[PDB]
């Protein structure tokens, strides 16, 4: 019944500008939020494994674009052409300093664990607080093992969830009763070999 999942962690150019190039500053907020998310994901019988961190120093290897859906694009290419062949992993995020136009914040495929172009996500380092940015990196990533924005009845002890269509401060770092559902259903019937190992 336990999965694993093996994921690394792409920080952009414009977020090392962003923390003046301070390359351990950047560590200590991306190992804050894969430990919120470690333990969001374990309640879902997943466990979280950081494979890599990489960090984007001298330049962007891929076009960040305002459209975060050509940023999306460009990123999950990039992965199958690079990033597979030197770090064995499940699933890649992008965090990004750029504001994507319209109200996004972050994007992901649907249903596209394993997939070596598609298995990725990209999300806005939109906040000061790292629990509101954890919370986004664990919603595109539900994203990615087929879930959908919490309606209705859904709750985690409160109706507020990670799956929420909207985030604001009283969102509960935990995954929602009809997240777990979902999750643990497209498991059963898709069951992405990578995430077996
Ligand atoms: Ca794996
Ligand atoms: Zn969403």
């Amino acid at each position: 019944f336990q999965r694993y999942m093996e994921i690394v962690i792409v920080v952009d150019h414009s977020m090392v500008k962003k923390y003046n190039g301070d390359s351990d500053s950047i560590k200590a907020w991306v190992y804050e939020m894969i430990n919120t998310i470690t333990e969001s994901y374990s309640y879902l019988k997943i466990d979280i494994s950081l494979s890599g961190l990489e960090i984007w120093s001298g330049k962007d290897l891929i076009d960040v674009e305002a459209s975060a859906g050509n940023t999306l694009k460009s990123f999950g290419e990039w992965r199958a052409k690079d990033l597979i062949h030197r770090i064995s992993h499940d699933n890649a995020q992008l965090l990004t300093a750029t504001d994507f136009d319209g109200a996004t914040i972050g994007l992901a495929y649907v249903a596209s664990m394993c997939n070596p172009k598609r298995s990725v996500g990209v999300i806005q380092d939109h906040s000061s607080v790292n629990r509101l940015v954890a919370i986004t990196l664990a919603h595109e990533m539900a994203h990615n093992l087929g879930v959908s924005h919490d309606e209705g009845s859904c709750s985690c002890g409160g109706k507020s969830c990670i799956m929420s269509p909207s985030i604001s401060d009283e969102t509960i770092k935990y995954f929602s009763d009809c997240s777990y559902i979902q999750c643990r259903d497209y498991i059963s019937k898709e069951n992405p070999p990578c995430i077996l190992n």
